[PDB]
């Protein structure tokens, strides 16, 4: 599958990108759906206010070196220039970052069933992994997405997303690609945290068979998984000392230990809330052979975000807001967390990107 | 999963195509797999050259039209004019017939596995089938490739190509196209009838089972089956009953008789192989739930091709020669066949278009 | 797995249990469940008076000949005399009938699951397989159960199910005992008829997988299923045809042609539906490749049993009572039957024996 | 699926079992396999003899005490008393030690396969289980077979072996009984340390997806596993830091951390083979988040069974030399082992028990 030359190149790229204090900035918005995120905060949708915002994200100086290892990045602007000329890769590069790129292609219905998904992508995958390899990307990531209702997530859609999953990690590592496996539960719903628990338990089961199924190198992947968390809707109230104790007994029944890091997302929790629970996880007490920090999208940049509102002139006021969570977030992804748009919820009904 | 409306019009759709003494001619072959064809009788590789040989089949005289019910084509040809200024699937639906698109788009190796192989496609297949149904295609054929080796086909070689299969098919369906899984075993090897059978039987299960998994409708499908063969280089010879018993055998044990029909590929057997072994298993005293036709690419246009050498001074000589092979084999699918480049073995190494 | 001597053995068996006109009596209750039919007509539950009850029907003059091919028969049923001290196997066999045994040890819960269950048999299976055929039984039972309740049946108990079916399948046929496989989906429930069609396609799709898997022979089989039919507490009502249709679609989307007939159970019916159904669906149009008859055991006994209501001097009366029924089967399962304890439903809830 | 206490009691039975320095004996032969190893020192099969070595075995000084802290026995020698009168369970629980039973029934051939087999004992499981848990026992053991050869272990081999020691595991927790797992790989055969990895992963990976897919309680169970060893008639030689990363890594790629801890069975090596092999695990620089330990049946008894010569003379020598085997490995599985009938092979082929 995999010559030793590059299962250690691998292995080494999933460990750089989550070695001690260190987290994902997802900025992998598609294009569409970042355009509703401007929209939040009054700016046009354009190559520049893109360009620029993300610019600003890219350039956050210099106490975020220690915090964020990678950038996923959506295909564009793995392809746009800082200011100075500069492709964004390389100047995030230079400052010893690694470069992620956004590959799968959205998601797709799946037939006779109750709102499931697969996700699609897989087409032209691996020559398109060979260019983002060649124009300075390591890792990718690749979204699938379950929801809980009462008939979902089902056999069908479980086996065919981790299935999905398996396929691209495989023509990933085939391009010295370090693969992120993403399979969201989406926290869309009434249900209770238990419940959470077996689906997520389940899913990510049924993954790692899948992985081993196509011989996936797991030394050379991260998982993205979401928290073990409460639906929001979810009327019962449930600690961080329970969610962290759910999500990591979760894990630690499923994800076999060989498998580098675990790179939480965010699900649409406050900023800060992602930061507190991320750091009860490290501190839960039983024992975690992985790595467990974060790939925040959106709870890195909901302040920052309403900070820069469209206009230029804050660039610094908001990547200030932006390392302040970088760093929350390196010390709650070493147990080190102690402490208001940092609070409000991101949640986003089936959020898609 | 699928309106009553729907199931109709699939249904239907599935019992013209394959309706009684009608055959498919797959005329689906790509711009680089017809390439090749081309330069077998020296003509280049030119639009028109495509397009005039295209034409040539189509348009053969309306003997034929009682032996075709269908004509797989590819992307290119689907969206061809002929001489007279019409579209080509109005010519073809003119005379009654039935346009058919193949939507696969090419294989693509499986990491892990010798040699083998998954197919892509399903990228933007929802929309792709919705354009080719508006555009005038009522049907689509997906091929996945299976080997036959020491090690091949593996588990996840079949596992994989029939959930990539049941997923093509759950799109087509639901874009109102009559889906044609075609999981072809490639005569490519030295081995037995039995063998033949034996992985036959094990992939078509699987694939039945997918396509249950994915509540695909089974009575507006149609399965492309290879017939069950002894390798290419296989040294043992078996008669014209035993491979047909062999096929109707492997079949009987997996097909569930709700399938509307089933046409077979031609393989690489010689035309006149073809014609003769689709008539031994419709012959064949054992009950066959379901109608037992052709789909025969290089099984209808070995003849016309080299009688058409590349000059358009040849045609009606050509098209006659198709038209033979249509008359041969639409009572070879009856059992009333009865009898040069015809009798040539038409086998491609791992054959791809 | 099976040579070709052992291959012609199993298929003679199986079709000659399913020739045409004939079916199966199960007479095939456990000692504890049959123990309770017979409270139901105030008997003590003895050894003598579960052999009487047995012998009359094994004993049915002859008329039963042409309808009753074969008879399950209970562990304790088979070493048992009639009263002039010939053992049942050689009474039943004299005339033409073919034993079977019971062979499956009961249900037995699914830990984590809503009610669900296995069955268990397997251990020593073989062994007493073997026994049973040096004593006369050329087929045997095996009865696993769903049902549908909204969470029910799982995919865990379908899986584990079909392969425990499978399992015992592969086991008797290795010992020349042709296997009858059933898969029954209980009428237990709320549910509607297409409903119970779906998970009766998903069950055999599911089962016939498992039998393919586990390399059983399909033309020496048969299958036991359900029909498919609204649910006891449906309040909707279907018809017949409406029945047959549903019933005959949905074997025609899973049961391989190759499988040697369908011996349905009778589901708790009254008498008189099992037989109107069983015919109706040998009058379904569509077209059915493989044997539609019975292997019904309350709705050839009801009747019976309530005119030999534990004694004696009603032999005859309740063998002529038997007998009628089996007639009407007989012509049910050809399609020509025309036509009040026969009308009484026979439903218990989660039946077991 | 299982209630709190319920999987505390496990949980907590699972920990005792495999606390540090602790290994199981395995001293759990059939009546039919502790047969060849009396007549191997030329001891009659007779139940005293076998109720003697036994008895030497659990009666072993208190230095053995922090060594051993389960004995898997069988069936028969649960219910045997020692010389005070005393039934072996207490006479070994009195010390602090855990009382193991056996449940499986043997290993019965899978019909369709070259050679291969599952394993039988799951009727009545649910009340044996029941009833040896009053008598004493607080774990099982449930032995399956892979060996590895060119098409071999099929994948149905796998799915079975796999979906029995899951309906065996999910048995015996709901009676309070600690299973263990064991998915022997025999070392019969020519190959590579690298193959017995790939089978070792791929075969754990299906394993514990059956363990998941049936609900099992991973943190109250224990894997007992193979170690990855060449072949006994590889050629090539490897290293024990070779066998010991290979163990280790195939099992970081498959075994979830939430497993109590793995005891690892003797295969055949050497009692000094295996004491060694199983101190490089435990000095294996990679995490590994489960306690690695050993549960060995030949390789602690061999010294003490050639010792013994079935002469009652010999008993204190016969144990001291049991006692220094089990003190070598409560250090080999602490890393601390550092070091001539212990060095002898003790491979039985297609070894069976």
């Amino acid at each position: 599958a995999l010559t030793p030359e590059q299962k250690k190149e691998l292995s080494d790229i999933a460990h750089r990108i989550v070695a001690p204090g260190k987290g994902i900035l997802a900025a992998d918005e598609s294009t569409g759906s970042i355009a509703k995120r401007l929209q939040s905060i009054g700016t046009e949708n354009t190559e520049e206010n893109r360009r620029f915002y993300r610019q600003l994200l890219l350039t956050a100086d210099d106490r975020v070196n220690p915090c964020i290892g990678g950038v996923i990045l959506f295909h564009e602007t793995l392809y746009q220039k800082a200011d100075d000329g500069r492709p964004f890769p390389q100047v995030f590069k230079s400052k010893g970052g690694v470069v992620g790129i956004k590959v799968d292609k959205g998601v797709v219905p799946l037939a006779g069933t109750n709102g499931e998904t697969t996700t699609q992508g897989l087409d032209g995958l691996s020559e398109r992994c060979a260019q983002y390899k060649k124009d300075g990307a390591d890792f990718a990531k690749w979204r699938c997405v379950l929801k809980i209702g009462e008939h979902t997530p089902s056999a069908l859609a479980i086996m065919e997303n981790a299935n999905v999953l398996a396929r691209y990690a495989s023509i990933c590592q085939q391009n010295g690609i370090v693969p992120i496996v993403e399979p969201e539960i989406l926290p869309d719903g009434d249900h209770d945290l238990k419940r959470c628990q077996y689906v997520t338990e389940k899913v990510l089961a049924a993954v790692y068979k899948a992985l081993s199924d196509h011989h996936i190198y797991l030394e050379g992947t991260l998982l993205k998984p979401n928290m073990v968390t409460p639906g929001h809707a979810c009327t019962q109230k449930f600690s961080h000392e329970e969610i962290a104790m759910a999500t990591v007994t979760a894990l630690r029944r499923t994800v076999p230990p060989a498998v580098t890091g675990i790179t939480f997302l965010s699900g649409g929790q406050s900023e800060e809330e992602a930061s507190i629970n991320l750091n009860a996880i490290n501190k839960c007490p039983l024992l975690k052979p992985w790595a467990l920090t974060f790939s925040y999208g959106r709870a890195l940049q909901a302040s920052a975000l309403k900070a820069w509102g469209g206009k230029k002139e804050n660039l610094k006021a908001a990547q200030e807001e932006y390392v302040k969570r970088a760093l929350a977030n390196s010390l709650a992804c070493q147990g080190k967390y102690t402490p208001a748009a940092a609070s409000e919820s991101l949640f986003v009904s089936n959020h898609a990107y």
